[PDB]
């Protein structure tokens, strides 16, 4: 039934008006009919009733409702960005003195807002390894705020053993508020908050929006953390604009077919690389033999499009511009999630970096593909001739 | 001059290609032809080169040129609303043991944003008197990291004496950084950073959008602090769609006709006002005796349309439905800087709450108006129809 | 009540704005019924606004009808992809083959090829007459005149019709004539048209309604007499306008008023400035004296806007047109007009006597177009001023 | 290469993209020349693809142009507001006065009042053909015969024609015989029509190339002997459409494959138990063998997409049709289909009857056009076991 809930998500006809999509409120300014009007919609401004612009529209109620229906939540916050989702929903939580524990693969600027902003507000962040499990115990504080996981993991794909990650934390520091970017699974594939986690995060900018062209940034949350997420994140103005909340809604609908494509594409290039001579590893969740793919395979319904593998050798600057340089099928560029597939190389001194307390284990040029909707076999063709070339 | 600016700014042929407006780009990935075009493009991420789409595309670029040139500013920073570029701007200067000093006529969210968000970060905030002018020193700190102004007041209009807050300012804590939030003279009307302001932040969901329909918010900066803005309000993921900048450097372009029209009806209206029989005080900066109207008068160039006026006496809940409940032209509802009317009433506990350490000086219902584009003349038989109904 | 207050609230009824201050866009082709007995109702009303299907427009598109109805004073309003596809479609709904139509030969160019070759393949004749003719039309009325189409002012040359003379004159031989007229001009609202006994009045709101130069559209706003007719053909036809565009045409209303005055204001201040200038044979702008028309306009309008043309003393040759043409920095060239930036082009007597049909032009320089936009007039002024300059 | 990695990058040229994945969004109406000569050369190439006045187009149409010629195989593609207008516009722009009109019966309804209220009174003719007609054809064919219209499968009915026996008949008789189909069903891309000597393919794009039910547009692509006459004359009829409904096209296109294939599986599967069920006469859908033309589509298409219908063994009364069409959960009542969401409607045999121009129904039952969107199929099918339950 995930298809037939994707199409359906948020279309009430108090959003629609007889239409099939939700229709398209633009406003700051809304007007109040009379004091009785206006009293009733202050006191509801929080719980769907039109206040106020910076609140949203029936636009933004449409999507709040699908997010929520989709992924469990009490209720969902939206962002400029996802960069803007994770650190507002980071930064409604803390106070000077507490404790940030985030996996040490997590996306590089949710790193560097913990370490370049939090770190001037008195607040101190420590990172941990993805495969950690239970022992993350050893990295609980009494003062630990905020547990920041990321599953799977930016660039090199480890997957968390939620559950067991969740356990120690509860156990301990009952009180943390645990937080996913659960980007990667388009908050379907894997529900965060049925495992324990109280915020779920999503660059909706990726696989929601699904064509590369609009920004957003969604937080789902539990009863027990929406209010406080909602009201601050109220505070520091964060909100998306009418427009792309209705293309988001818009993404929702193709969502399904989409994923089995990406699923069906990513995991046949996964085993051809595999299998290739001049690739070292690969690091696919669905691929038998990668970190935490015994997770993978007990935790989600299912895989997206994105994932890396790492060659025999590192290649020199006159290399990489070779292969890269002369792709026909892959697009050289950031973000993922979209119908176009796209490559983007990282050298091991770059993820060395961007590991903070861990340290890297493979020494070939690593290679980070997004497999998009064109055919298989071409890209599978155009990969293979960009092997050729670097022989 | 204006006038000519208003039509041409931020329309190079790069973002225009060929088109009268700018062409709209929307995008979170943004290819790279190369492993050099790629290098290159890291490099000026930051200073105009398509990188990706959180730091923008042509269309982000064409506004930024714009909002530089007509504020006359080294950089533009972009938000989802002007409460975003105030929380956000505040925030990047910040650090745990600063002192905030902010106006008590700032707009309530920004308060509550200092209160709130920041007290929890230890940072403290302490508030002074709009027309302190360069007594303003009594309430320096040597940890006064930010001082915060606002003219006209938000709802009860006080105008500053900027030029003698900021030598007052510069001569005790030199290093501090001095905002202004400058929607209500939508930039234009009030050269903030030509009176050695550092920030100059809007509401552009105002004026500049003009038509009730867009959320956003600029941040001009000076170049001492350009950088750090920029950079910290980007790793909190601060952008705004391709759209919405889009709408923003149209509106512009009918700015300077409709500041002329809100300026002449709005006063049109205060001077009618100033003399019913009904109304205690009008609170408008271009009319005399109005606080701080001699500083309008000095360093303004126009007036916008948003203004208040305190009636003689106190409405009950009955007559204030009754008023309000029944004009024909003025809508109630939040925001201002369309084309429509608008009136909400305050009562003076409502504003006394959001004057801290401050008094209140009125004791009758205060009513603010925001002049629209619709004949001035209906407008003020509407208004007089509303008094006899009170009468 | 007066032209600014209008302006500002037509067509926001809370049925179609909900809350907001401008009306919803809602972007849709299939509409659902909730039932039998929905559908059925809908159906019976799919041309007098009820959610139907989007060929026939949604909540967005109705609220833009509203407000052109209220404006322009008519029984209904259709919309179209742009201006140009409304005159045709407008002309097409009313002729059959052996009608024929009478059209002033100052018509916009396209609007004149659209008779001269589609309508003639079809058995429709097209004859034209001088802008000012007046009473003396009925020399051209046939007895199968079907369509006597208008256009005040006219397009380049900005001739003003003696309307109240046309149309009686017209209704004195041919009572059932469907006259119409492109109203592009005066926006619709700087003379009412259907006030004047015109049947439909036409507009390419591409130009001033919309006022920015980033959307297409085309208005007929008809009496009740036409109305029916011309809404049904159009819709066989599949002639419709895209929701979004119809937001942005009901937008562009509510700052009408403040940009019509100062298209007004500055036009007509550069217009009295190249009427005294030595380098100018003549100025054609229907506020200024000595105008073709003149006194109708002061009779019949009650405004200008921004779009007017003059005649240099000079043919300029080649040289001297790029020279002239290609160092302007506040006069951008291009087509169109009724925007915020400010527009030029130029016209040689030859291509204009090409397009005037049975009519002899009465001038021998080189015209130049001019429109007005929202800029400041003295920089305005001094961008012609040099462009005299390099011309000489 | 293969039609899934042509649906991604067609149209996506860095010309139209500029550093992006999606093309932009160039909205506009003037189009500005930096100089004279600059001016030239766009009024030279206005139809070639430089950028001149945006009734001819803007960046954003020109790479959905580019993106449909490529996957249509066509020499030009022009643009319309909507289905409808592309057909009447299509059909107008090659005929003349004494022109006759051979189309199928089974056209969409508004196709066929087109040509019987329009057309008619242009003095063009038209008479209808059955869909299985084959090389039988020849019959209906006269001197003047101008157009011979398709529509494969029909509409409602969803017959296939035998194309290659209809254009090879067609052929023999009149070679210079324009011959047009819409192409709606395959979405072009299921059937190309321009390799079967077809000479324009229509479709309402409106429906799959859209996909999501919020967007109309409709596109004519045509081989090189037909383009400059369709584009051409659809341009003095203002015919094109906004640059962001181009933009949401070019948008449909990059998942048309992976939706088109879902469509095809579910409405096969849901064909296939419908055939089977006791109150089910019979089972209209070109992939589902026995029904008409199944060998023709099995033999010419490439896919099937999700619409269809089936007729019930009886004939509902009032009551029965509002019970089973008001109490559906997952199937809406609208019209239209192509998009993400399932729909139903019903047409009674007498409906179906008079719209079948000089031809004979061949069932009496009330029959039901279904659209089988994105939903779980076990779902849906479980929706229409309920529907089946309230009328026993
Ligand atoms: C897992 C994950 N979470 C959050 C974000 C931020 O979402 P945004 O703010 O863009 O909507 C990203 C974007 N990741 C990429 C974007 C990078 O852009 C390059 C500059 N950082 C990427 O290439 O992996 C991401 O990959
Ligand atoms: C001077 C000023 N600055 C900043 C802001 C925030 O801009 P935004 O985030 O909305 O784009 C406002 C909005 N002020 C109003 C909005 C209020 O909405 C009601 C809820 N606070 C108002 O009615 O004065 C303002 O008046
Ligand atoms: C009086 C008038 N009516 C109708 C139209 C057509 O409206 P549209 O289809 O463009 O919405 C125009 C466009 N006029 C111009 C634009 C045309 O440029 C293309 C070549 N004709 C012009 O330069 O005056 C016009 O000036
Ligand atoms: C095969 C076919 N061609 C052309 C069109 C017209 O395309 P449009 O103008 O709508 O973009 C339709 C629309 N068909 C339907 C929609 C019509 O509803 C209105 C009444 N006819 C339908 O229910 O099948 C169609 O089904």
């Amino acid at each position: 039934k995930l298809d037939t809930q994707l199409v359906n998500a948020g279309r009430s006809k108090k959003y629609t008006l007889g239409a099939v999509n939700s229709v398209i409120q633009r406003a700051s300014s809304l007007v109040f009919d009379s004091v009785e009007a206006k009293k009733h919609a202050t006191r509801n401004r929080a719980n769907g009733e039109l206040f106020y612009g910076r609140r949203g529209t029936l636009t933004h109620f449409s999507l709040q409702q699908a997010m929520c229906e989709l992924e469990g939540g009490a209720g969902c916050v939206l962002f400029p960005c996802g960069a803007a989702a994770v650190a507002n929903s980071i930064l409604a939580f803390i106070e000077q003195g507490d404790h940030v524990l985030m996996t040490n693969t997590a996306y590089e600027p949710s790193q560097d807002f913990c370490s370049k902003i939090l770190s001037k507000l008195g607040v101190t962040t420590s990172w941990f390894d993805p495969l950690i499990g239970a022992d993350i115990v050893k990295h609980l504080q009494p003062n630990t705020k905020i547990v920041f996981l990321e599953s799977p993991g930016s660039i090199t794909m480890e997957v968390h053993d939620v559950p067991a990650i969740v356990a120690a934390v509860r156990s301990v520091v009952p009180d943390a508020i645990i937080m996913i970017d659960n980007t990667w699974a388009a908050g379907v594939l894997f529900k965060a908050l049925d495992f324990g986690i109280d915020v779920s995060i999503q660059a909706a900018t990726k696989y929601l929006v699904g064509h590369s062209d609009a920004m957003i940034g969604t937080a789902v949350c539990n009863a027990r953390c929406w209010e406080q997420l909602r009201e601050n994140a109220y505070l520091m103005g964060q909100m998306v604009d009418a427009d792309t909340a209705y293309i988001t809604s818009r993404g929702l609908r193709t969502l399904g077919v989409r994923l089995r494509q990406h699923h069906e594409s990513s995991l046949k290039v996964a085993e051809w690389l595999a299998e290739h001579p001049q690739v070292a590893r690969v690091n696919h969740p669905a691929l038998p033999g990668s970190k935490g793919h015994e997770f993978w395979k007990r935790d989600f319904t299912g895989s997206s499009g994105l994932f890396s593998f790492v060659l025999k050798k590192k290649l020199n600057n006159e290399e990489l511009a070779n292969y890269l340089d002369n792709f026909s099928l892959f697009s050289m560029a950031y973000s993922w999630g979209g119908y176009e597939s796209l490559i983007l190389a990282n050298q091991p001194e770059h993820i060395a970096a961007i590991r903070p307390q861990g340290e890297i284990d493979f020494s070939g040029t690593l290679i980070r593909l997004h497999i998009g909707l064109e055919d298989v076999d071409d890209l599978i063709a155009d990969l293979d001739a960009g092997f050729a070339r670097i022989v």
